[PDB]
């Protein structure tokens, strides 16, 4: 069985809520008890300096 933090791809890749290059995220990640893809989205929530990180897509 898989748990939170579990991802798919090469060892040492990126994870949920993490910066990356070329806006490319790991293969997949166990989110909400479901393996979904990741995308480096750039959005801010009432913050001053927005940031780009991987998110469920």
């Amino acid at each position: 069985s898989a748990k939170d933090g579990d991802v798919e791809g090469p060892a040492g890749c990126k994870k949920y809520d993490v910066e990356c290059d070329s806006g490319e995220c790991c293969q997949k990640q166990y989110l909400w008890y479901k393996w979904r893809p990741l995308d480096c989205r750039c959005l801010k929530s009432g913050f001053f300096s927005s940031k780009c990180v991987c998110r469920d897509v």
